[PDB]
């Protein structure tokens, strides 16, 4: 019942299962708690930042359960498990594993099953609706792209890339090979690598517009989206680029609630009728 969650998605999953965490890590933006979930986290103690949560703060909260990840907390498992029974996922973004694991750990197995059913239903309906729209062009190849200060990222795997995969989207062969090799995020510094993001539809995830480098980000985006390689991408030639996707939904929040919002974003951005 008293749970501390050490990554964004676990915090969101706890709330989604009807459990308010007693401690959680600080949100990546909209600090200390994302707007979409802050009302569900009213007396939740912020136990520090996800890269290095404060172990004393966790200890003071006397949790019954700590939800950790290998990627963030690998070097402190011995210390966490001294404080309270600790569960772990390997990554922070596989919200279906987070849901199942925490379902078991919290005695919320039925709640977890209901959540995943609702997700599975929405996915199946989306596949049907997209097929109805795109017909012989379905399944579309997709790529998810994010411009940064000094480089451009493709989110081949990770949070959005897995949801898009559940949803029936494919990848160009070169991008898929990189996913097959355990790459989730690919950093590009050369515009010669731009064909790696080729797709029938490209989704551009917007970085925090309030970031202190928001100016240098627009500049990088400006150069890349003016390049001849970008202009030769299939999605670009066919005017199939979706812009201004919220990074909280598309990457940062990592949890159950975002998965539904992301599917809603796709209905609207792709102008897909949802049949009934």
């Amino acid at each position: 019942k008293r749970v501390v969650t050490l990554y964004q998605g676990a915090t969101d999953v706890a709330v989604s299962l009807g459990v308010k965490p007693v401690g959680a890590v600080e949100s990546w933006t909209q600090k200390p708690k994302f707007e979409y979930i802050k009302n569900d986290l009213k007396d939740t103690k912020i136990v520090g930042q996800e890269p290095a949560p404060n172990l004393e703060e966790i200890s003071k909260l006397k949790p019954d359960l700590i939800v950790a990840s290998k990627v963030r907390n690998e070097k402190v498992y011995d210390q966490l498990s001294k404080i309270a029974p600790t569960v772990s996922t390997d990554t922070v973004f596989k919200f279906k594993d987070t849901t199942k694991l925490m379902g078991k750990a919290l005695g919320k197995e039925k709640e977890a099953e209901d959540l995943l059913k609702k997700y599975d239903d929405k996915v199946a309906a989306f596949q049907k609706d997209a097929k109805a729209k795109y017909k012989d062009a379905w399944p579309l190849k997709a790529s998810v792209v994010n411009f940064r200060a000094d480089h451009t990222r493709i989110y081949a795997g990770g949070y959005a890339g897995e949801i898009l995969n559940d949803l029936g989207f494919k990848r160009n062969k070169d991008l898929q090979k990189q996913v097959d090799n355990g790459k989730d995020i690919i950093q590009l510094t050369s515009k010669e690598s731009i064909p790696l993001m080729n797709a029938d539809h490209i989704f551009v995830v917007k970085s925090d517009p309030n970031a202190k480098d928001a100016a240098l980000v627009k500049k990088t985006e400006s150069e890349w989206t003016s390049s001849k390689e970008w202009k030769n991408l299939d999605a670009v030639k066919n005017n199939q680029v979706s812009d201004d996707l919220d990074e909280i939904t598309w990457n940062l929040a990592g949890g159950y609630k975002s998965s539904l919002k992301l599917i809603d974003d796709l209905y609207e951005k792709l102008n897909i009728e949802k049949q009934s």
